[PDB]
């Protein structure tokens, strides 16, 4: 049935592999990139953040709307920011965060259904991105090489040390079974981060751009 393909390469049921054309990358190329990438992307809403955050906005809303969605920001960056670079295929780490941003933005207080970001849906949306990042390269290393996947071992590593990154899992093997959803015995990058960064925003979603955070002072 058609006879015209020739010949090429084969392989067997599986192939964990992938072909930039002869690239090769590594922590090494990770880390410069992503230490470029997260000093422009804020993460503690601080006056430099603020400003970028007011002009990045206005990049993607050349259009003048005020109202963004996911399609529009994800070429946004996809073609502005570039994220490409240092993570292969990205379309889908914007889409998360787009997503759930505008979605647990409601939630906590309550400003309607919709399915635009706002503002301040959008301040959330960065985050996840900044947060996601941090793991990733914070994970390769207490992890395996050419790996991406989580396993009781870096559980109980990371467990502590997630800790210390800003949230507190508390219950651990508990939760390894709720973020788990496959049923296999592990769990993958971007399922164990998406539990952190979601939580590291949630607690960390304090609007502060105001002075109340410490106590105020001594008392006797």
């Amino acid at each position: 049935m058609g006879c015209s393909g020739s010949k090429d390469t084969t392989n067997s049921k599986d192939g964990a592999a992938s072909k930039g054309g002869k690239d090769g990358k590594t922590t090494a190329d990770r880390k410069v990139a992503w230490e470029r990438i997260r000093c422009a992307i804020p993460r503690d809403k601080d006056a430099e953040s603020k400003s970028r955050r007011i002009e990045l906005f206005k990049q993607f809303d050349t259009n003048g709307t005020g109202k963004l969605g996911f399609r529009e920001v994800l070429d946004g960056c996809y073609g502005i920011l570039k994220l490409d670079e240092f993570t292969t295929h990205l379309p889908d780490i914007v889409q998360r965060a787009f997503d759930k941003a505008k979605d647990l933005g409601n939630k906590v207080k309550g400003v309607g259904e919709e399915d635009l970001v706002e503002f301040l849906e959008f301040r959330l949306m960065l985050c996840y991105i900044y947060d996601i990042f941090e793991l990733t390269v914070m994970f390769d290393t207490m992890d395996k090489d050419g790996s991406l996947l989580l396993e009781l071992q870096e559980f109980k590593e990371a467990l502590p040390k997630l800790k210390e990154w800003g949230v507190d899992i508390t219950d651990a093997t508990t939760v390894f079974n709720e973020i788990d959803t496959n049923g296999s015995g592990v769990v993958t990058f971007d399922e164990f981060s998406c539990w952190a960064v979601t939580k590291k925003l949630q607690v960390c979603g304090d609007p502060d751009g105001e002075e109340n955070g410490a106590n105020e002072g001594n008392l006797e």
